[PDB]
């Protein structure tokens, strides 16, 4: 669920993600278009890849399971879907924390009609 | 240019693009996402399509030139891009004219949240 | 601050602030232009009139107290201009429950560019 | 008509206003919030404070008559309504014009949220 994702960002970058991070860059808002903008666009456009490839359930609105065992988010559950999106969302939110160095105050609510007319693909 | 791409649309709709187009179910907006809502929004969909292979020029900044001849629209110039740009707009103001029959206002800014988390494929 | 505000009309509406108010109308989203599209969008109208005559403090990230004694947001502190800021909150989330009956899905996400040229004064 | 007015800031400035202006700062943007982020900016916060005065017409959406006379823009027609509005767009592209060299790309695509609380009066 987008809900829990929000709570991986905001731990791991101290960031509230409904401001700095739903509407950043060209991918981290719905969708996405174009080339990613900077480093932490990439982590939404390489997320994005990663929504994609989830078959058996709904990355968006599906609650999957984890923990913060030792500082770092664990994903778990007997559901391979769930958890497969957990990752993704695991994986971003790291990736957002490592590029915090580069973020960009300039990029967050970027208009996306000023994104790049060919998308770069998964 | 998207200013010359709203004249056709004009023309062969008789709506205003601003208003009836610009934020037309999931794909005619910026970007695009999930899956087309209905015809009208295929149409902008295919038009997404057409945009991305677009690689020599810029098709939403880059003027193309074009006419009327009888009724129709017809992309001209020795410039293979732009003209290549000229037909994705032309195929995609004729592809709202055949289904305005369809065309469904409660889909006119449409929130892009509630679009499909799997996006279809060109 | 506005993460307190969104708290409030959480659980004053039962819906997802930064979904269903944060674009909504002409006035809800940043700023605001025009005359109120409805009654939803008039509490956010009102609510910008509010933060405007707010002077010692800055409403939109500044932190206020508050508690739900009794099934209402009750705003205390010591500090007159938070204080002052956390009643124009509580008046917009009870203006949004009042007429949550009148909420058209067609006004969130609504184009600014579609808005009044000439705006309504506080 | 704003598409007379982005031929005339076109023309003064040489940039497609579309990318450029339509979202600079705190004010470019559709209304407008705080203060003025730059020279720029102010352009576009008198520009907004010009509209307002206007009572006769809609000076977002009526069309006015004008000429480049001798480079320069030139408003004319026997509507003081429509010229007024033409005037209002006429000082705005030749207030780009001359703050072109204090422009900052960090500004366009400006997040509204980010301006300021207290907006600056007309
Ligand atoms: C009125 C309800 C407010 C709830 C909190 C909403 C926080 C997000 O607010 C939104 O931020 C975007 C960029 O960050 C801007 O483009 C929007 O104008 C703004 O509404
Ligand atoms: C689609 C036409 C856009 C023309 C470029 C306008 C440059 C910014 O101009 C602004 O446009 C606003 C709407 O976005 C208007 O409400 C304001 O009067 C104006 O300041």
């Amino acid at each position: 669920h987008l809900l829990q994702f929000r709570k991986m960002i905001k731990k791991m970058t101290g960031k509230e993600p409904v401001v700095s991070y739903a509407f950043y860059g060209c991918y981290c808002g719905s969708g996405g278009r174009g080339k990613p903008k900077d480093a932490t666009d990439r982590c939404c456009f390489v997320h994005d890849c990663c929504y994609e490839k989830v078959t058996g359930c709904d990355p968006k609105w599906d609650d999957y399971t984890y923990s913060w065992k030792n500082g770092t988010i664990v994903c778990g559950g007997d559901d391979p879907c769930k958890k497969e999106v957990c990752e993704c969302d695991k994986a971003a939110a790291i990736c957002f924390r490592d590029n915090l160095k580069t973020y960009k105050k300039r990029y967050m609510a970027y208009p996306d009609i000023l994104c790049s007319s060919k998308s770069e693909k998964c």
